Parts: C-alpha cells; sequence; structure tokens
C-alpha cells in the first residue's frame, strides 16, 4: 500500500506532465497521495497563471466577512458578520493596517504559535467565496476555470445528464483569517491555487480517519452536535493541533506559498489560516474515484449549511433516500 503513514506528498510535475490534469491526479493517487487528504503541487518553472497581478485592485468584495470567535484558544467557533462592500485595493490597505497586519515573527512555526495563542482575541475580515477567476484565458495547463465539470463526470460515470454548473471562487485573506474544519460539499475534491501574497497554513486529517475527527468534534461542541448530525458542514468549528494531539487524532500540516497548488481529496477534513494579505482561487472537482464518496457523504438537513444550486442533483441522483429530508433543509 503506497503512503501507509498518510503523509502529505509534494509533487513537481514537468511541463509535459502538467498537460493532462486528470492523468496527473490519477498519478498522484497511484503514489498514495490521497491517503493524506491533501497534496501540494509545485508547477513547472515554465508555467504561469497570468502575466501580472498589477491590475486586480478594482475587483469588488461585495460582502466581506468579519470572523468573530467564541470559545477557548484551542477550541472555538466563528461566526461571520457581514461588512460593507469594498474593493480589493481597499481590502489590501485594510489588511496592511496596524490593526490587522501580520506581527513580527521569526519563521512559519513562530507565526503558527502566535495564531493559536491569539486568534480568538481578534476578528479578521475575509473576502471569501467571490465567483470569478484570475487565470489568463490563454493559460492552458491547470487553469481552474477550464476544468472538466462535475456534472460531466457524473454523466460520464453514471449515464445521467443533470443540470448545474461548476465555477471557481476567489478568496482574499488577511492575517488570522480562518477556514474551519470541513470536507467539501458531497465529499468532492478541491483544488486551490495561491495566486499572490502571504502563505496559507493547512491542517488535514487522513480520509481513513475522518470519523475520529467527527467523534472529537461531537465531544468538544456538544450543543452543536445535538443540533445537527453533520454540524461540521456548517463550517464554523476550529480545533488546534495541540488539542488534536492531546486527543490522539491523526493529522498533518503544511504551509502553501504563492505559486503553489493544493489538492484536497474526498473526505479529507481540512482547516487553516492565512499569514497576511493574499488571494487564492479554488474549485471543486470529481474523478471516477469520487463517486463512491459522494454516495456516502453526510449531509446537514438542519437548515444551517445552505449550499449551491448544483448540489441538488448530486443528492438527488447519488442519495435518493436522503433527498427529501435534505431538500427540506434547503427550504
Ligand atoms: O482557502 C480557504 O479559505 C479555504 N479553502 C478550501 O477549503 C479549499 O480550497 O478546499
Ligand atoms: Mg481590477
Ligand atoms: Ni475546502
Ligand atoms: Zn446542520
Amino acid at each position: 500500500a503506497q503512503n501507509p503513514n498518510c503523509n502529505i506528498m509534494i509533487f513537481h510535475p514537468t511541463k509535459e506532465e502538467f498537460n493532462d490534469f486528470d492523468k496527473y491526479i490519477a498519478y498522484m493517487e497511484s503514489q498514495g497521495a490521497h491517503r493524506a487528504g491533501l497534496a501540494k503541487i509545485i508547477p513547472p518553472k515554465e508555467w504561469k497563471a497570468r502575466e501580472t497581478y498589477d491590475n486586480i485592485s478594482e475587483i469588488l468584495i461585495a460582502t466581506p466577512l468579519q470572523q468573530v470567535a467564541s470559545g477557548r484558544a484551542g477550541v472555538f467557533t466563528q461566526y461571520h458578520k457581514k461588512k460593507k462592500a469594498m474593493t480589493v485595493g481597499e481590502y489590501r490597505h485594510l489588511a496592511n493596517s496596524k490593526k490587522y497586519q501580520t506581527p513580527p515573527h521569526q519563521n512559519f512555526e513562530d507565526l503558527e504559535r502566535k495564531y493559536w495563542k491569539n486568534r480568538i482575541y481578534n476578528s479578521p475580515i475575509y473576502g471569501a467565496d467571490i465567483s470569478g477567476s484570475l487565470f489568463d484565458e490563454n493559460t492552458k495547463q491547470w487553469n481552474l476555470g477550464h476544468l472538466g465539470t462535475i456534472q460531466d463526470l457524473l454523466e460520464k460515470e453514471c449515464g445521467v445528464v443533470i443540470e448545474g454548473v461548476n465555477t471557481p471562487y476567489l478568496y482574499f485573506g488577511m492575517w488570522k483569517t480562518t477556514f474551519a474544519w470541513h470536507t467539501e460539499d458531497m465529499d468532492l475534491y478541491s483544488i486551490n491555487y495561491l495566486h499572490l501574497g502571504e502563505p496559507k497554513t493547512w491542517y488535514v486529517v487522513p480520509p481513513e480517519h475522518g470519523q475520529r475527527l467527527e467523534r472529537l468534534a461531537r465531544e468538544l461542541f456538544p450543543g452543536s452536535s445535538r443540533g445537527c448530525g453533520a454540524f461540521l458542514r456548517h463550517k464554523v468549528a476550529l480545533i488546534s493541533p495541540t488539542v488534536l494531539k492531546e486527543n490522539g487524532i491523526p493529522f498533518n500540516r503544511i504551509t502553501q506559498e504563492a505559486g503553489e497548488f493544493m489538492v484536497t481529496f474526498p473526505y479529507g477534513y481540512h482547516a487553516g489560516f492565512n499569514h497576511g494579505f493574499n488571494c487564492a482561487e479554488a474549485i471543486n472537482f470529481a474523478t471516477p474515484r469520487w463517486i463512491d464518496y459522494g454516495k456516502m457523504a453526510s449531509q446537514c438537513s438542519c437548515g444551517e449549511a445552505r449550499v449551491t444550486f448544483s448540489m441538488d442533483a448530486f443528492v438527488r441522483i447519488l442519495q435518493p433516500e436522503r433527498y427529501d429530508l435534505w431538500k427540506r433543509g434547503q427550504d
């Protein structure tokens, strides 16, 4: 069995290997990369996403989100308070202000320590989930707006044509902006490209051990767990590496830098934080190996998770027994 300890693997494809996206994902899986839940892909030196980032300041962040924490430093939830619209140039200035800028630090490990010590005492503002793309249309390799769609994959594997679309999203971050513990909708893959700026630290639980994280989360968030049998779908709970280690939960960590891709694999729980002002692009995708995970994915039906239009067909076709309850939660 390849990668039996479920370590995060780092790949360096050549320019020839960077042509065929599906083939390279399957290659990484042949080497056991999915066992970690997360892999890093460093593009060949010949590749670029676009020519420059000099002209992005007028992008609008219609609904910036202030991430307010409750709990203790290692075990907390966050809610998202909506703020007034601002441009990416305005948001960048805000991120660099004395109130929000990254503190002085020695290295990524010192900054990680500072994040976990101090996160709860601040409320950073995240420009998340903005439909759009920063890949140039002429970039033919690993262009996150030109991937094969999940609807086409379902149709190819199962024969059923469905409605829905699959487009990328932009994330503008600052110091301490946080992504809560989650797997993707319908336990899909994700791919995330860090276009510019400061790093993103990731934590990940191997898919084979996801239920250990879920059991811990029910213990640590007992009100939330009574409210919903899949409350991590709400994407609000944080648990620190120290707390995971104290509770014996298998996990790994890695820091993504600008110019690097990360892939999350089906049912790979992940969480993390941004080091300072940055911009990422991410999208969900599927492969044949996903279908079995999609059929078994948990679902939130309490009303909180509320998701895209395109998840309807995935539930309806893959999970017909659950569909009526799930759809009630959507309405
Ligand atoms: O970058 C972020 O805030 C969160 N991204 C992801 O969870 C992802 O790419 O799957
Ligand atoms: Mg612009
Ligand atoms: Ni994710
Ligand atoms: Zn729920």
